[PDB]
C-alpha cells in the first residue's frame, strides 16, 4: 500500500507495536510522527516495568531526582518559567468567537480566550513540524474515568515528555487495557510536546525542556483535539486533566446533558450511620484537597475522599446526580500541607508519588511552606531553584504553586465507591471561595435557581477580589452564558432529585486581618449543619441571602472564643454593594447570553436587600 515506506514508522518503534493499535489509534501517531519527527516511538503499556525503566531513565538523564528519605517518591525541579497554566496563552478554536466566550462589552473577556481556526493553523505550524526530533514521542492510551464505565471516555495523549507519561500514569488509567477497551470506538486526540527539538537552539534551565515564548495550549472540541505546545508544567501537559476533563468534557456535557466541573466530591458519614455525598467548587487557592480529604474533628464523623478536583455528574435514570472522578489520583499543591491541615494528604503522599518545585532535606525528604514540621538541628535545606536555602531568606523554599502527584488508590480515606462506575449520589452541591469581608461562614440558597445564581455570582481573592462563577473560570468549553443556561435545564428534567446548594466562606477576617474561623476539620461543624438540612431539620434562619444556621444550630463546643456575631452577620450596606458589582460584572461580562431567570435571581436579591 505504498511507493517507499508509506507513514510506516515501525522500524522507530521501541516498545509495543503499531500493528497492535486500532487502526484510527495508529493513523494519529503516524501523521504527527510524520509531522514532529521523533527518534524513537514508545507505546506505553502501563506495567509497573515499564514505569520503572522510565523513572531510571528519567533520573540518569537527571530530569528527576530520588527522595532517599521515602518509598519510591521522586523530585522535578523546573525552569522558573514554567510552573503555572498560562491563561492568556490557553485558547479555544471554534468557528464563531461567541460560541466560546460572550463578547464582552469592555472589549475584555474574563470567562475565556478564543482564537479563530485561521489563526491557530498559522501558530501549529510555527511550532509542531520537526518539534520532537531527537526525543522519544510516547503513546499514551489513558481512560477519563474507571475503566469501561458508562460515564468514562479515552484519550491518547502524544507527548515527547517521560515526565508527562510518569505523571500521566497517576493522573490517570493508562496502558495497553485502555487500549483493549477502545477498541475501534472514538478517542480525544491530544498532542503535546515540550517544543525544544534536538539539537538545542537555546540553553536548558535547570534541565527542564520548555518554549515559555511559544507555549500555546489550545482546544478544538469540534474536532475532538487538544494541542498544546512548549510548557511540560501540570496543568499544561497532563492533557487528560483540564484540558480534556473540564474544557473539552464541558461542551461534550452541555451537548450530551450532563456535567464537568471543578468539583471535589467527598462521601460523608454522621454518628448514626447515614451517610451522603457532596460535591464543591472552590477555586484553585480555596482548599478544595482539603475538604475532599478532611479529618472531622467531631466525634463520629468520617469523610471519605471520591475525587478533589473533577467532578463529571449525569442524572440518572431514577432522577439521582450521580458522579464520577474521572481521575486517577491527585495533583495537588504542596504548600500548607501539614498533619494540621491535611493529615490524609500527608499519609497518601510518603510512597509512590512524584513532586514538583518543592525544596529538598538533606536527609532526602521533601519541605515547603507550611508543613508544620520542625528539622533536626544540622538539616539543611535545598530550595525549589538548587540553591541553599535558609528561613530568614526573602524567597519561599517551595514555589507557591509546587504540587504533589499521587496515587487515589493509597489514600487512607479513599471512598469504597471512588471508581463504581455508575457514580456516587449526589445529595448537596457547595460554593465558595475566599471573601475577607461580608459574606458569612454558610449559607443555603433558597431554590435550584437561586442556587445557580449564587455559583455564578461567586467571587474570590487572588490578586483583589475577581469573580470565579462555578469555580470554572479558567475552564469554560464554551459560552458562559449557555453554561448557565444548561444548569438552569436540570430544573426541568423530570423527577430529578435536585441537590441542595450551600455557599460556604471558610475565609472571613475581623478588621485586624485575623481569620474568623478556624476551618479545616472544624468545617465539619458546617457539614454536619448541610447534612442536617438536606435530612429537612428545621434548624435554619430566613435571611435576604438565603438559609443561615439558627442561633445554637451549629455544633461550637471547643470553639467559644468564635466571634459568632461578627462571623454570621449580614450587612445592608456590603450587600447593596454586592448586588450593584454582580450587575455590573454580567452586563459587561455575559450581557446577551444572560439567562433570564440569572436577571430575576439578581433582582429578587436586590429586592430582599431592599427590604432591611
Ligand atoms: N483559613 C483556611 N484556609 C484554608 C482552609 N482550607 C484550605 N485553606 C487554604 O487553602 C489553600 C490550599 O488550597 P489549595 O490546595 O491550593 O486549593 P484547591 O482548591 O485544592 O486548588 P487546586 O488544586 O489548584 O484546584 C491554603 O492556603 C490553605 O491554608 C480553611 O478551612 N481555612
Ligand atoms: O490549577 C488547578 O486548579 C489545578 O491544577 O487543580
Ligand atoms: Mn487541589
Ligand atoms: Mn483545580
Ligand atoms: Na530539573
Amino acid at each position: 500500500p505504498q511507493l517507499h515506506n508509506g507513514l510506516d514508522f515501525s522500524a522507530k518503534v521501541i516498545q509495543g507495536s503499531l500493528d497492535s493499535l486500532p487502526q484510527e489509534v495508529r493513523k494519529f501517531v503516524e501523521g504527527n510522527a510524520q509531522l514532529c519527527q521523533p527518534e524513537y516511538i514508545h507505546i506505553c503499556d502501563g506495567s509497573e516495568e515499564e514505569y520503572g525503566r522510565l523513572l531510571a531513565h528519567m533520573q540518569e538523564e537527571g530530569v528527576i531526582r530520588k527522595l532517599k528519605k521515602y518509598d519510591n517518591c521522586w523530585l522535578a525541579l523546573t525552569d522558573p518559567r514554567d510552573v503555572a497554566r498560562i491563561e492568556s496563552k490557553t485558547v479555544i478554536i471554534t468557528q464563531e468567537q461567541r460560541d466560546t466566550v460572550p463578547i464582552p462589552k469592555s472589549g475584555q473577556s474574563q470567562l475565556g480566550r478564543w482564537m479563530s481556526e485561521e489563526d491557530f493553523e498559522k501558530a501549529f505550524n510555527a511550532r509542531f513540524p520537526g518539534c520532537m526530533k531527537g526525543r522519544t514521542m510516547y503513546v499514551i492510551p489513558f481512560s477519563m474515568g474507571p475503566l469501561g464505565s458508562p460515564l468514562a471516555k479515552i484519550g491518547i495523549e502524544l507527548t515527547d515528555s517521560p515526565y508527562v507519561v510518569a505523571s500521566m500514569r497517576i493522573m490517570t488509567r493508562m496502558g495497553t487495557s485502555v487500549l483493549e477497551a477502545l477498541g475501534d470506538g472514538e478517542f480525544i486526540k491530544c498532542l503535546h510536546s515540550v517544543g525544544c527539538p534536538l539539537p538545542l537552539k537555546k540553553p536548558l534551565v535547570n534541565n527542564w525542556a520548555c518554549n515559555p515564548e511559544l507555549t500555546l495550549i489550545a482546544h478544538l472540541p469540534d474536532r475532538r483535539e487538544i494541542i498544546s505546545f512548549g510548557s511540560g508544567y501540570g496543568g499544561n501537559s497532563l492533557l487528560g486533566k483540564k484540558c480534556f476533563a473540564l474544557r473539552i468534557a464541558s461542551r461534550l456535557a452541555k451537548e450530551e446533558g450532563w456535567l464537568a466541573e471543578h468539583m471535589l466530591i467527598l462521601g460523608i458519614t454522621n454518628p448514626e450511620g447515614k451517610k451522603k455525598y457532596l460535591a464543591a467548587a472552590f477555586p484553585s487557592a480555596c482548599g478544595k484537597t482539603n475538604l475532599a480529604m478532611m479529618n472531622p474533628t467531631l466525634p463520629g464523623w468520617k469523610v471519605e475522599c471520591v475525587g478533589d478536583d473533577i467532578a463529571w455528574m449525569k442524572f440518572d435514570a431514577q432522577g439521582n446526580l450521580r458522579a464520577i472522578n474521572p481521575e486517577n489520583g491527585f495533583f495537588g499543591v504542596a504548600p500548607g500541607t501539614s498533619v494540621k491541615t491535611n493529615p490524609n494528604a500527608i499519609k497518601t503522599i510518603q510512597k509512590n508519588t512524584i513532586f514538583t518545585n518543592v525544596a529538598e532535606t538533606s536527609d532526602g525528604g521533601v519541605y515547603w511552606e507550611g508543613i508544620d514540621e520542625p528539622l533536626a538541628p544540622g538539616v539543611t535545606i535545598t530550595s525549589w531553584k538548587n540553591k541553599e536555602w535558609r528561613p530568614q531568606d526573602e524567597e519561599p523554599c517551595a514555589h507557591p504553586n509546587s504540587r504533589f502527584c499521587t496515587p487515589a488508590s493509597q489514600c487512607p480515606i479513599i471512598d469504597p465507591a471512588w471508581e463504581s462506575p455508575e457514580g456516587v449520589p449526589i445529595e448537596g452541591i457547595i460554593f465558595g471561595g475566599r471573601r475577607p469581608a461580608g459574606v458569612p461562614l454558610v449559607y443555603e440558597a433558597l431554590s435550584w435557581q437561586h442556587g445557580v445564581f449564587v455559583g455564578a455570582a461567586m467571587r474570590s481573592e487572588g490578586g483583589g477580589i475577581m469573580h470565579d462563577p462555578f469555580a470554572m473560570r479558567p475552564f469554560f468549553g464554551y459560552n458562559f452564558g449557555k453554561y448557565l443556561a444548561h444548569w438552569l435545564s436540570m430544573a426541568h428534567r423530570p423527577a430529578a432529585k435536585l441537590p441542595k446548594i450551600f455557599h460556604v466562606n471558610w475565609f472571613r477576617k475581623d478588621k485586624n486581618g485575623k481569620f474568623l474561623w478556624p476551618g479545616f476539620g472544624e468545617n465539619s461543624r458546617v457539614l454536619e449543619w448541610m447534612f442536617g438540612r438536606i435530612e429537612g431539620e428545621d434548624s435554619a434562619k430566613l435571611t435576604p441571602i438565603g438559609y443561615v444556621p439558627k442561633e445554637d444550630a451549629l455544633n461550637l463546643k471547643g470553639l467559644g472564643d468564635v466571634n459568632v456575631e461578627e462571623l454570621f452577620g449580614i450587612s445592608k450596606e456590603f450587600w447593596e454593594k454586592e448586588v450593584e458589582e454582580i450587575d455590573k460584572y454580567l452586563e459587561d461580562q455575559v450581557n446577551a447570553d444572560l439567562p433570564y431567570e440569572i436577571e430575576r435571581e439578581l433582582r429578587a436579591l436586590k429586592q430582599r436587600i431592599s427590604q432591611m
